[PDB]
């Protein structure tokens, strides 16, 4: 006889089972180390265990292999070696089986073949294709996660936060990771099939795709580091006219499509957080638990030097040059995986930085490195451990040039490298400070033994000082578009009644330290600091004077130098201010039902003293819309005037979904907004 077979279902109950339902559209997607249904339909005759002998087989790489774990064929039994296939039932003409993949099977697209020998002839042919992803729900996988909610937050959650602003005033920008949005997966696989490791050796690369640590390095680096074939092209000068302001993006989904759609050409402008964000989009898609992290006062781009020196004129103005400033904040991601290539005990959060930084040789990116490693000072652990360490533990010394020879060391108690290291909370919208996962508490013994495995025992504070302290105070929150005051707060806990020189300089900065022109300055050369008192000196920062050179990050750096001629003492104090953007009102009109119209009304009230022209509202959100939505406000919005507009959306998936929006205009760019929306049953 001869086996028939007129069908081959893959079911969607597989999607729900492998937490890949959304990803399950016209092509089965599953997660390794777990079994999936597979019903077979034959015509007339069913399966005859007697005479019929069918064996399965699957290949993945463009150059499969039994030995390279990129190809494997296996018997069909009802017993149970990893790559198995067994009969779970069979009736009428149908024959439902259950295949099982290893918990280390390489990820990618597989071709499922069927070997039928209804005696000696039989027929051998394909059954279909499927995408195997990292399984975080499988204990045997290297990315396993015990906590269910953590699995949700770090793998399935499509919306999220990226922390910006300042350490003294953190700001949470909404982001649409949309890793399960149509096409995004396929663009991810492509992203892998076009990296060096793969072109240099398709088999080798396609094989190693069973390692989260390998895949992580590949993805991370395919974002920027070596744009020989990357996804985003960096740009920091602040002239993005022929592309998209890095601050304008509100989700990786569009950048990825803009990438493939333009024949894999680096997309027009992005920056460290944009890299980290799409990186998170990529890894999450593939199944590796990832979360984007933010670090304030990051000693980035330094060659890794755990010691940085700056030389300033008699105004505290970093006379330096060629020297890199400390970043207001720098972003990278963290990925959850085991490290079967390191002295056990280093499983967990691996820090991956998709931002290239001039290194002790050339220009590439870093990670993955165990965070627990960066905490211990185990700078020898594989994958740029030294950089991530200085990124968080660099030391800084501010020298002030003597207008008559050498420089004099100054006291700058207002700077700290590695501040409020943050990332979104698991299952909530609050922020989670994970600074404790990188550094031991100051003073502690663990901190001393750590700075020792790192030879960073450069920390013997000048707890003596000369009886004075200074810090910059802002009073209250200041908004983008107005004037406001900042203060140089001088404290004098001494019997002496000094006379100083206080130099105050404010300047608009970019998120990475690139100082622009001064937007406010005051210099008092005969400041009287009466005994045991405190003096407060004002600095008026005018809109009219910082509006021209402000970046989309609304950052302005205030600097103050207090000079005491007598004992010849220099006290330095700087602070980065964040000008608050106008809020975006969001109303959800109608009933949030699945596969049903939905309307979103968004308003914004022009905060500037001048009108607003070419105002644009852009909306996105995996679960609320398939495509981005943009509306253009035809006429200008005068100084007082508010802007309002509605956008018809068609939620397709139920559950929770965060709607991210971005407002653009000629004088007010990249102001963000977002709204949590619960989509229920249509009925
Ligand atoms: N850069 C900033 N942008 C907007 N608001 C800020 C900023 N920095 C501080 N604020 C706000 O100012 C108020 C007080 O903050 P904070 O106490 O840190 O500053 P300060 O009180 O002026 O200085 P200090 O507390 O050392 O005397 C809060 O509303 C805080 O959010």
């Amino acid at each position: 006889e001869l086996v028939l077979e007129r069908c081959d279902l893959e079911l969607e109950t597989n999607g729900r089972d492998h937490h890949t339902a959304d990803l399950c559209r016209e092509k089965l997607v599953v997660r390794r180390g777990q079994p999936f249904w597979l019903t077979l339909h034959f015509e007339g005759r069913n399966y005859e265990a007697s005479v019929d002998s069918l064996t399965f087989s699957v290949v993945t790489g463009p150059a499969p292999s039994q030995e390279a774990g990129t190809k494997a064929r296996f018997p069909l039994r009802d017993a149970v070696g990893d790559w198995t296939a067994t009969v779970v039932d069979q009736q009428d003409c149908t024959l439902s089986l259950q295949l099982t993949t290893p918990a280390n099977a390489p990820i990618g697209l597989y071709r499922l073949s069927l070997e039928a020998s209804t005696g000696y002839q039989g027929s051998s042919f394909v059954l279909g294709h499927f995408i195997l992803l990292f399984n975080a729900w499988c204990p045997a996988d290297a990315v396993y996660l015990d906590s269910e909610e953590e699995r949700q937050e770090y793998v399935l959650t499509q919306q999220g936060f990226i922390y910006q602003g300042s350490a003294k005033f953190i700001k949470n920008i909404p982001w649409n990771f949309g890793q399960f949005e149509d096409g995004i997966l396929d663009i991810c696989l492509i992203l892998l099939d076009v990296n060096p490791k793969f072109l240099k050796n398709a088999g080798r690369d396609c094989s190693r795709r069973s390692s989260p640590v390998y895949v992580g390095r590949v993805g991370s680096g395919m974002v920027n580091c070596n744009d020989d074939q990357g996804v985003l092209l960096g740009r920091w000068d602040n002239n993005y006219g022929d592309g998209v302001s890095p601050m304008s993006w509100i989700g990786s989904v569009d950048i990825l499509r803009r990438w493939k759609n333009h024949g894999c050409q680096r997309v027009k402008y992005g920056q460290c957080w944009v890299f980290a964000a799409v990186a998170c989009t990529v890894l999450r898609c593939l199944g590796i638990p990832t979360r984007v992290v933010t670090n304030y006062n990051s000693a980035h781009d330094q060659n890794s030097n755990l010691l940085i020196e700056y030389f300033r004129n008699e105004f505290g103005e970093i006379q330096g040059d060629k020297s890199e400033m400390i970043w207001n904040f720098h972003c990278w991601v963290e990925s959850w995986m085991t490290r079967p290539d390191l002295q056990p005990g280093y499983e967990g959060w691996q820090a991956l930085d998709p931002t290239p930084q001039e290194k002790s040789e050339g220009t590439y990116c870093c990670g993955p490195v165990p965070v627990r490693a960066i905490k211990e000072g185990d700078l020898s652990t594989k994958y740029d451990a030294p950089f991530v360490f200085a990124e968080v533990n660099a030391d800084v010394v501010d020298w002030i040039q003597q207008d008559d020879g050498s420089v004099h060391k100054s006291i700058n108690r207002s700077l700290i490298v590695g501040l409020k290291i943050s990332t979104k909370s698991v299952g909530r919208d609050e922020r989670e400070d994970i600074t404790h996962t990188y550094k031991y508490p100051e003073g502690s013994s663990e901190e001393r033994e750590a700075f020792t495995r790192a030879n960073h025992l450069n920390k013997l504070a000048e707890k003596e000082e000369t009886g004075m302290a200074m810090r910059i105070r802002v009073g209250q929150s200041m908004n983008m578009g107005s004037d406001f005051d900042v203060f140089a707060h001088i404290t004098n806990n001494t019997a002496e009644e000094y006379v100083c020189r206080l130099l105050l300089c404010a300047r608009t900065v970019s998120y990475n330290g690139i100082l622009g022109p001064e937007c406010g300055t005051k210099y008092l050369l005969n400041l009287n600091l009466e005994p045991f008192s405190e003096k407060s000196v004002p600095l008026c920062i005018l809109y009219e004077k910082y509006r021209d050179c402000l970046t989309e990050s609304n950052l302005i750096k205030v600097r103050a130098l207090l000079v005491e001629p007598v004992i010849n003492s220099y006290l330095l104090a700087e602070r980065d201010l964040y000008l608050e953007n106008p809020e975006i009102k969001i109303r959800i009109l109608g009933e949030p039902k699945q596969k049903r119209k939905l309307v979103a009304e968004v308003s914004l009230q022009n905060p500037l003293p001048v009108a607003l022209e070419g105002c644009t509202f852009t909306v996105e959100g995996a679960g609320l819309t398939e495509e981005q939505k943009t509306v253009e406000i035809p006429d200008p919005v005068e100084a007082g005037e508010e802007v309002k507009v509605r956008m018809d959306l068609l939620p397709l998936h139920m559950g929770l979904h965060k709607l991210v929006v971005n407002f653009e205009s000629d004088k007010l760019k990249a102001v963000k907004g977002f709204r949590n929306v619960i989509i229920g049953p249509a009925l």
